[PDB]
């Protein structure tokens, strides 16, 4: 069956329980449906929990309360957990949801302590498919998946995130991805501050193909090691268009010491990489989260193995000219790291490439000085 959530038409009335009803009414293999030019107003968490083989099709906008006291140290605004069959949609490709973030970063811009919910988090389930909608100015990350999700698709998604002030959308994550299988990213577009696609612990067998990036802190596993064992495998990244990045890509672990424990990360390829005005091209930090002083003392023991870099083309940034990557590996680890085609530039033409603890099958020159 199909179900039309009701409409309340006024920003000071929550329309979420209208929409969880339609859901608990139709969820069972129906379909939801948010009309082409409606407007939904959601003061509250949205629970997609009675999904079961369901179809929520989004055509209109769905407008997130900004309420800073309300969403305060929540989890999730839209929240997927244990949901086994959704599709989450547009098929107009006109439908929006709208984070509503601007209050959020302006909040934290000034208090670091406000803790903000993840747009779309989804946890745990099987078989989700998000697609063909725009995600709008999230208060934080955009899309997470933990919780051994498996078989979860991302596609054709336009995801924005742009101040209306001076402050940044500090920390607006297009992808989390954490303890999950199979899940892959497909033609998106993200404009946001922080990593484009972050492998986070427990992410296996993740696809990213056709992305485009701009403002973000590049296509990132990690940080891993913060206080356990963590680890990223079998990973497959081509057709990464990155933008005004800080890094097109790279590979964050924390160091030893303290409550850190090891990263490993294992089969991960970056493929047909383009660089515009992105800070590096490539970067690896072993000293994540500490100083220079303490990662003498503490050395990082990362286990990177079968890392490969490969067709990387383009210019990078004014900031590290004439340095297009800092490949700082860690004294004590791993660095199984291959670069081939790796054809980046800086603005003068030069093209070094900073490296600490790099194998001798490295496929670039190395210039020492690596650090971070
Ligand atoms: C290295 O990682 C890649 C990327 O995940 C693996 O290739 C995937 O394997 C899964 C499971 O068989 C398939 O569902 C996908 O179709 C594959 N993805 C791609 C992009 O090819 C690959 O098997 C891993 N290699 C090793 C030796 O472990
Ligand atoms: C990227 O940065 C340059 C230099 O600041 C700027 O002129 C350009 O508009 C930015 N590009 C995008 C797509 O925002
Ligand atoms: C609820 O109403 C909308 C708009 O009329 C339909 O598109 C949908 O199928 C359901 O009947």
């Amino acid at each position: 069956a199909v179900c039309t959530p009701t409409a309340g038409g006024d920003s000071s009335t929550d329309d979420v329980p209208a929409i969880t009803e339609a859901l608990s009414s139709c969820g069972n293999g129906g379909t939801i449906v948010f009309p082409e030019g409606s407007t939904y107003y959601l003061n509250s968490v949205l629970d997609l929990g009675s999904c079961s083989d369901c179809d929520i099709q989004v055509e209109g906008l769905l407008k997130f309360a900004s309420d800073t006291d309300y969403w305060s140290g929540r989890t999730a605004m839209i929240s997927v957990s244990n949901v086994d069959g959704l599709k989450l949609r547009s098929l107009t490709g006109s439908g929006v949801i709208d984070g509503n973030g601007q209050d959020a970063w302006d909040l934290f811009a000034s208090d670091s302590s406000y803790s903000r919910p993840t747009l779309l988090y989804i946890t745990g389930g099987s078989n989700l498919e998000i697609s063909g909608l725009r995600q709008k100015n999230p208060p934080n990350v955009f899309n997470s998946v933990k919780g051994g999700a498996t078989n979860v698709v991302f596609s054709n998604l336009k995801m924005d995130a742009n101040s209306k002030s001076d402050n940044p959308p500090k920390n607006t994550d297009g992808f989390d991805i954490g303890e999950s299988t199979y899940v892959t990213i497909t033609e998106v577009t993200v404009v946001n501050d922080d990593d484009c696609v972050a492998f986070k612990p427990s992410s296996n067998y993740v696809t990213v193909d056709t992305i485009s990036c701009t403002g973000s802190h590049g296509i990132s596993v990690g940080s891993l090691g913060k206080s356990s064992d963590d680890s990223v495998k079998n990973i497959y990244v081509t057709g990464a268009t990155m933008i005004n990045s800080t890094k097109a890509a790279g590979i964050k672990t924390y160091p030893s010491g303290g409550d850190h424990g090891t990263s490993t990360v294992s089969n991960v390829t970056f493929n047909d990489f383009t660089v515009d005005n992105s800070d590096y091209a490539f970067q690896i930090q072993s000293c994540y989260g500490e100083d220079d002083d303490y990662c003498e003392e503490n050395p990082g023991n990362a286990k990177l193995t079968d890392i490969v870099v490969s067709s990387f083309s383009g210019t990078t940034s004014d900031k590290y000219d004439p340095v297009v990557a800092n490949l700082d590996c860690g004294a004590d680890g791993t660095c199984g790291i291959s670069i081939s085609g790796f054809d980046v530039k800086a603005p003068s033409g030069k093209s070094e490439v900073l490296c600490a603890n790099t194998p001798s099958d490295l496929g670039v020159t190395c210039t020492s000085g690596a650090s971070g």
